[PDB]
């Protein structure tokens, strides 16, 4: 609250939308977010990125990448080099959500190459960490981040650590009658700004976003916001339909 | 020889090239193969693939994607769902390449998965095959593939299996010393075409084209094609370099 950190709000469109279905959500979400007292980000798949991109040309909403790959080039067939999504302006690139990690074998090792390579081709990572319902239940919610977080940003500079946006993820809530509490948000996102200020410094802390992104829908966002640690969101569906995530965007 | 199988000539790019890069490789190429004897078809990355396409509208230049996922839409950060392909007109998509099984947590399940997809989507999949060093050591090349042909072929009408690409790729061979021989491959592509012939039916099988995945290069695709029951070739690093890729097409 008293430490300055310009509040993020991303979209992440997940597998949805053909480029002109794109196009669409983004030519109807100009005029409602214009006048965002956050950052705005949609991230769009893989093969709309460059029609979306150019499409916010000259407006507030930034483009994030949902991947990418950490090396230049190379026998990686499917990925997306880090320097192909710079050539596109790219502006931000989620690594690690939590269902590449459950479906698509990323681990702690290729997440932090993909860090480093974020900060080396103009792109700004969005790194997602959290724990199971496992872990949970067993009491280790802040010994697993804190392995994530560790892993993930080995090697940075303090100015590359405090432009790292980090997107805590329950999953441990995903699936179940209930959401996360916006205290139980705030508490273990403030573990993870202790879990940064220990890697890189208080300063580097006190700078470092850090947004919830587990169930945020237009009537959670308000409460969500309000929190003393919570920086932002990251959006799942709601972030598909232009009057919901403009409703979040604007809360 | 005496069946009619159209032979079929595909440039994995694998993780090569920027938008821009792309579209120079595909200029460069349309004048060196618009008298092929093959089927045509270049694999640039997912975010170059509206522009390649675009850029090849006119000509006999087939694109194919490298990946991608076997639901309409959902909760998939990263992935690209067949009708994100359809919409851009995408001809062809790779499934199975070695590199995603190893790398991505492919399962021959989720290749099934996506072969039902892309037939579903007008989609013509390049489905990727092939053994391990130790499993070809191990006298187990014939069961191995099998058992891919088998899981990832489940379920298709006969008609659809007869328009599925096979590729074979001796994995063992790669980083090693010496590649395939034009005899080893045609063996295991034989084989490959008795498995469908087991599937199918002898008509089927008869229709069914079969690349060689191996290494392949301008010296080596005479005698590649010459052999009897190899359609094709998909092409990795020749590829990426106009005229090396049209040598290999007109071969
Ligand atoms: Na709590
Ligand atoms: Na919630
Ligand atoms: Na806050
Ligand atoms: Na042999
Ligand atoms: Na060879
Ligand atoms: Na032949």
């Amino acid at each position: 609250g008293s430490h300055m950190r310009t509040p993020i709000i991303a979209g992440n469109w997940k597998m949805h939308y053909t480029i002109d279905e794109a196009v669409k959500l983004v030519e109807e979400l100009k005029p409602l977010v214009k006048d965002a007292k956050c950052e705005v980000v949609v991230c769009p798949t893989f093969v709309c990125l460059d029609a979306v991109k150019k499409a916010v040309e000259g407006t507030n909403i930034k483009v994030g990448a949902q991947n990418m790959h950490f090396e230049e080039k190379g026998a990686f067939t499917g990925e997306i080099a880090p320097r192909m999504l710079e050539a596109m302006n790219i502006d931000y690139v989620i690594i690690g959500h939590s269902e590449r990690r459950e479906y698509f074998n990323e681990t702690d090792e290729t997440c932090n190459k993909k860090v480093k390579a974020a900060f080396a081709h103009n792109l700004t990572p969005i790194l997602c960490c959290g724990e199971t319902l496992e872990q949970r239940e067993n009491g280790t919610t802040n010994d697993v981040i804190k392995a994530q977080i560790t892993a993930d940003l080995e090697g940075l500079t303090k100015e590359q650590a405090e432009k790292v946006v980090i997107a805590y993820e329950p999953i441990w809530a995903i699936g179940t009658g209930k959401t996360a509490t916006s205290d139980q948000a705030n508490e273990t996102i403030a573990a993870i700004r202790a879990m940064v200020a220990e890697m890189f410094g208080q300063e580097v802390a006190d700078k470092v976003r850090i947004q919830y992104g587990g169930s945020v829908k237009p009537n959670t966002i308000a409460e969500q916001m309000a929190k003393s640690d919570i920086d932002g969101a990251l959006v799942g569906g709601a972030s598909l339909v232009a009057a919901d995530f403009a409703q979040i965007v604007n809360y």
